[PDB]
């Protein structure tokens, strides 16, 4: 048993101090008894002592991104030896859309915690809406699946999804294939159309192209006017005006937000409500578990508030440690309202 | 709370008192405080009284298939109120066949009972192999996914899958889009490869066409001789010598079995291990919960043992009640293990 060690971390985690939390988990991960086999096996390859010289969140700047590894590393070793017997491990992959695919492990406690964080703020808000959720997103080996199912149960209906293979979509628009992308996009909208038109759907998770498509279908729009309380847009292909126009002129009773995948850190980040009065899309991460740095593409250097840079993300929780993953997007750096740790993002945009 | 009603139904199953079990569930499903809104309402369209006029399994012949009907029915109404608060309804579909589809509801406790029935005989027996599962099958809204996930957690390793979008294969297939069925399969095969190579998996779930393009790869085949222990093949494209050959010749000691989805009975029947003895693939179902009848296409009369007929599957449990689904496959009918209600099936093929 180590569950009272573990509480201490989750405790430190919100009495807002980076510091103590970082050290506590640096200990969790590298100390002999409790650590991952993987990190324990990695300690001797580091040129610094993860205990002695490593105090601030920022102080993790000294690990490099170990994703190369996770393609080969047999998943059983990723699992912190000090988690309970019934922790309930699970493998998720990170888009083997070419350069193919990186293995990771997550846990129910973890996803539960992610979600309570996303949803605080409206979980308990009087007259908050209720109903099923249609999530038009990957499930299968993709950890968004499992994160979305979890939200859907807390909103009082059932979680519904579609058949979607993002890996073929990709390997085909990259592969240059025009007709396919249209035909498969079709088949996606058709699936979403059916469920919206045959079960009462209160909550839709989808993406601008797909929404954009549904809005072009007279019967569906009408139906959306009747039943959607809130839509989440995922991707980075987001045009703020378009959304303002939808929100005010078409689905005026439906709120909007955006979601940002950071598969690398075993989670997703959430936007504020995007309204007509909104002037950028703004994101927060589940800090300190997940934290963003935003850095210059030339000099690896955290850039100033207000400027564009490259998203660097870091997961540090009792379940998993992933320092300092370069994500493949740029964002405006903004002071992160609480702590105490990690940055806000605004207006995420793709790379080169 | 109704733990004692469920207990009785379970216990009448576990000692095969088929009439008790059926009579109990008619009460359970048809009565104002325990049953699903759907059945309660559906009663006013029947012309017999489930509670009084139904005494044995055959007696359900009085019911008609109520499937084409679960496209628009509200999912929440499928849920028997007699189930507990905590029972975790989750929503699954089938019949993305042409474009439909039919929503149903499943529960952890059912999924669990099912798997337990699938897995006795081996679960415990000495020396039973054990490790990771790779399941080349759909997740998303396909109960099949959920099913295997369960199984994999009981074989001491984790659950790997792949993106795979069976409606696409299907539509394409029956478009004549012959071009990209073959492209797509390559994609599935590739994704399988990867995991086969990068994580050691003990058990694979797939299908004859894919395993076919798969054994065209010499180094996957070496990995396979090395790591696989058990292979479950589903779909109904089962070619028998083709397997017996594969198992005898190509990879000579992985064991091989078949699996058959009756998705609108919320479950999968299992075959007897295909030995090199095997003269027909034979499936057991999870009786009395799931029971099969095999019926002549003109008279709906139950065929003699050994004639091939059109298959009818029925699901009756404390979780759901789907009487008499016209599935879309023929089989040779066999005696089921006497004591148990329902036929054994052999050498299933599809319709025309
Ligand atoms: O999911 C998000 O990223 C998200 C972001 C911002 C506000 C949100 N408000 C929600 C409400 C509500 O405000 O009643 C109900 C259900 C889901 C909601 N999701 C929200
Ligand atoms: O999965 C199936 O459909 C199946 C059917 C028949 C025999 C099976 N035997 C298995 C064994 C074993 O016999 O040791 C181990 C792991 C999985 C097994 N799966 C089997």
């Amino acid at each position: 048993d180590y569950s009272l060690e573990i509480d201490a971390v989750m405790k430190a985690a919100q009495i807002n101090d980076t510091n103590n939390f970082v050290q506590a988990l640096m200990r969790w991960h590298f100390s002999k008894e409790t650590g991952s086999p993987f990190w324990l096996g990695m300690r001797e390859q580091l040129n610094f002592d993860p205990i002695k010289d490593v105090k601030t969140i920022n102080d993790l700047r000294q690990f490099s991104d170990i994703s190369h590894c996770l393609r080969q590393e047999p998943v059983a070793n990723l699992v912190p030896q000090g988690l309970p017997a019934d922790s309930h491990p699970q493998v998720y992959e990170s888009g083997g859309t070419t350069g193919a695919p990186k293995y990771v492990v997550a846990y129910d406690a973890w996803i539960e915690a992610l979600i309570s964080w996303r949803m605080s703020g409206y979980q308990h808000r009087p007259g908050r809406p209720s109903g099923n959720t249609l999530a038009a997103i990957p499930t299968g080996p993709h950890i968004v699946g499992a994160i979305n199912k979890e939200r859907a149960l807390r909103l009082g209906g059932m979680f519904f999804s579609i058949d979607i293979d993002p890996r073929w979509v990709k390997r085909s628009l990259s592969e240059g294939d025009t007709a396919t992308v249209r035909k498969y996009t079709h088949h996606l909208v058709d699936q979403v159309q059916n469920t919206l038109m045959n079960q009462d759907i209160r909550f839709l998770v989808t993406t601008p192209p797909v929404l954009r498509e549904l809005l072009k279908r007279p019967e569906v729009v009408l139906q959306m006017k009747q039943s959607l309380a809130q839509i989440t847009l995922g991707g980075t292909e987001l045009n703020l005006d378009e959304i303002k126009f939808i929100a005010s002129e078409i689905l005026p009773d439906c709120e909007f937000s955006a979601s940002y995948g950071s598969t690398s850190a075993l989670g997703v980040s959430r936007s504020l409500l995007i309204t007509s009065e909104s002037q950028q899309v703004i994101y927060d991460s589940f800090s300190p578990f997940i934290t963003y740095d935003v850095v210059d593409s030339i000099t690896a250097q955290t850039v100033e508030y207000g400027e564009r840079g490259n998203v660097i993300v870091t997961h540090l929780s009792p379940w998993a440690f992933y320092p300092r993953v370069a994500e493949r997007d740029t964002a405006i750096r903004l002071p992160g309202v609480s702590g105490f740790a990690g940055d806000r993002l605004a207006d995420i945009e793709p790379l080169k």
